[PDB]
């Protein structure tokens, strides 16, 4: 019977449940804490010191091999991979099984995309460098630990899985916005887009991205943009739905939601990033001086039931991939920015003028747009690594620090404060921020190292 497809479907939903809901502590609940980690440890978030990710901001967690987050991150992703491996191993012959396994393959490719980017420097720095062990068979009592595969071997596995997922999800149609956590053809093209971009296949990168955003539009108003907590949103190609009964991951919104009363609200924005927004941009009104003097950015909000759906892929990202890829591929600059300009118009900003500009300059501008647009969605340190840049933090000027700003408080009341920006301006070792630093990579955890004689 078709109960076999039900089994593969069970394991995928199990893999999905694990990735988002599994938590060792309150600062380490699911994949969203890793997205929190990856932005806080980068350039655009200013830590309002609080339980959770103050450590991330000070480069005091994921590079430490015996640290708690370090262990959490590793086992959560490999736990997810093993459930996927089990689904993919099921023998059978139906449309529903192949779709379920297609989803499993897409999630496995996503997990290995996480792994290759977090545990070794970027493909285009050194593609044959050791990375992480690759497991594709389900883990049993006879399974031995494996040595590291190369960065190029993990991307190969990623591509193999994404190519078989495309094939298996050809006829799959999502039955509603609540099913937008299930990978579909759009998601496979999105992940391919990311993968091509990471391996420097610029032409393919642009092609995949454009195809990935099929059917999706772009939000055009401030009111639509504020909240980032609903899977029905038209830009969302992929996310996880959160509900009263299954909402552990939403605890992460106690960190992200700037205006939540009595929570952490520890993800403040770098004022220097706000200074790069053009007046009239629909995102600008979301900035708000608040609390102790920090610049809030009211992008994320808990809903009334104290939950929020979890975004994983938007059409705005797909537009930005296309712009970068096209410029890097040598497409004439005026054609290359067409996708960039589609995003800017949607956000209320006029076209980007490429007259006089080098490719470098236009790429620089696309990367600044990524930081503006994807703020808080978990792309920070992977973009830093991908482009072989350093983290970039600068304190407000002393003239700016001497200023006073009207600051919102938890009552709706306002009081004057002195503005606060970046405060952790170099590495803990006293050295200035630099490219391809080991502070940027997650460490393989002690527990793995001790148990696996191949590392």
């Amino acid at each position: 019977q078709v109960a076999v497809a039900g089994n593969a479907e069970r394991l995928f939903n199990g893999a999905w449940y694990n990735l988002f809901e599994y938590g060792t502590t309150y600062a380490n609940i699911g994949y969203r804490a890793l997205q929190c980690q990856d932005d806080m440890m980068a350039s655009d978030v200013v830590s309002r010191p609080k339980y959770g990710f103050n450590s991330s901001y000070q480069f005091n967690d994921v590079a430490i091999p015996s640290d708690g987050r370090t262990s959490f991150a590793w086992y959560l992703i490999y736990k997810t991979i093993d459930n996927c491996n089990t689904a993919i191993s099921i023998k059978g012959d139906s449309e529903e099984l192949r779709q379920a396994q297609g989803q499993a393959l897409a999630l496995r490719a996503f997990c290995y995309l996480h792994l290759v980017q977090h545990y070794q420097f970027t493909y285009l720095k050194d593609k044959d460098a050791p990375c992480v062990p690759i497991y594709t068979e389900p883990t049993t009592s006879g399974t031995k630990p494996k040595g590291k595969s190369t960065v190029a071997q993990v991307y190969q596995q990623i591509f193999d899985d994404l190519n078989l997922a495309q094939d298996y999800l050809t006829n799959y149609v999502r039955k509603g916005d609540g099913q937008k956590f299930k990978p579909n053809t759009d998601v496979v093209n999105g992940l391919m887009a990311r993968a091509y971009l990471l391996t420097g296949q610029w032409g393919e990168a642009a092609k995949a991205a454009e195809a990935a955003r099929k059917g999706y539009s772009l939000m055009t108003t401030t009111a639509e943009y504020e909240g980032f907590n609903n899977i029905s949103n038209k830009e969302w190609i992929w996310g996880s739905p959160q509900t009263l009964s299954q909402s552990d991951a939403s605890y992460n919104f106690y960190y992200l939601d700037a205006t939540y009363v009595g929570a952490y609200s520890s993800f403040m924005a770098d004022p220097h990033l706000m200074d790069t927004f053009v007046k009239g941009d629909i995102r600008l009104p979301l900035f708000q001086w608040m609390r102790e003097g920090y610049l809030g950015y009211k992008k994320f909000h808990m809903r009334s039931d104290d939950t929020a759906d979890l975004v994983l892929m938007r059409s705005a990202e797909m537009y930005l991939i296309e712009a970068e890829a096209k410029v890097r591929d040598g497409v004439a600059l005026d054609q290359a920015v067409a996708p960039l300009n589609t995003l800017r118009t949607a956000r209320g900003v006029g076209n980007y003028d490429v007259t006089g500009k080098t490719k470098e300059q236009v790429i620089d501008e696309i990367l600044m747009e990524r930081r503006r647009e994807l703020w808080g969605e978990g792309f920070g340190i992977t973009d830093v690594l991908r482009n072989q840049k350093a983290v970039e933090r600068m304190a407000l000027s002393e003239d700016m620090q001497k200023t006073e700003v009207d600051c919102w408080q938890e009552g709706g009341s306002f009081a004057k404060r002195n503005p606060l920006g970046h405060w952790f301006l170099n590495f803990p070792d006293g050295k200035a921020f630099s490219a391809n630093s080991s502070y940027y990579l997650y460490a393989i955890p002690e527990k793995e190292i001790n148990a696996n004689p191949n590392l």
